[PDB]
């Protein structure tokens, strides 16, 4: 699984430990080992949400399976909760796009997961 | 809806008001209230289009519905027009990927839109 | 086609000519003229793979067709190989997400490819 967060929050506001906390949380949530979790945080972005430049985030989670109605609700609660507690971003200023990737469309270690 | 522009145009060439203008134009184009529109501009990128480093942009528009043949043509005319007028990027050096997201696959406010 | 690499490798470790090399390689691999190939490299990223900050990359390849089981295996061997040779990233610390785009969902030159 891969989680990317783009945000206008400044780099200095990202706490130590944030990638590691995301990694462990996403391993637990998705049922995949932490060795398979990739995370990427991109602060200091030029963005607006609802025409306002208050803190906000535009995120993605890609996974081969483990994506669906109830699972994505659970991910959203988890991930909004973390963005709120660690980056002080209001949950209603977060969008997360979920992608259920076909194994044949995910490259790794010179091949694909198919 | 969420619109992201990645460009090699430098930050100083992005005019004041660009995110606001995109916000309002996309609200109008999609028929969604501006409170729903997120915009993100990423200047100064290391990118090439056709093997040339002249101004170019790689963009995305994600929306729950409001995506389809004729709509996407209309968005492209709108968005290439803005990139040409404001960032001096030629329309033939712009790619925009359109994504029709399922509401279940969009997180917001601790949940999803499903 | 459009290839994006996000990496924690620093900007100074990206060799001059890397974008051109990726352009040529992808033109050959996809069978498209180089004029259609767009490439984007984003170094110095805050990212982790498996909880570790050793060199890694999260990439995408979008193309209108030319995506499938065997092709994507081939692209992954090519692209992992280039990342390993040129950026010194281990292939087992690379994810590449492949996207087969509909021509109606790709904007260019004030319209779409449909």
């Amino acid at each position: 699984p891969m989680f990317i967060v783009n945000t206008n929050v400044p780099r200095a506001s990202v706490p130590d430990g944030f990638l590691s906390e995301l990694t462990a949380a996403l391993a637990q949530a998705t049922g995949k080992p932490p060795q398979y979790i990739a995370v990427h945080v991109v602060p200091d972005q030029l963005m607006a949400f609802g025409g306002s430049s208050e803190p906000c985030a535009l995120c993605s989670l890609h996974s081969i399976g483990k994506i669906g109605g109830a699972q994505n609700r659970s991910y959203s609660k988890l991930l909004c909760g973390l963005l709120a507690e660690r980056l002080r971003i209001s949950p209603d200023r977060v969008y997360i796009n979920y992608y259920d990737m076909n194994a044949a469309n995910v490259g790794w270690n010179n091949s694909t997961f198919a």
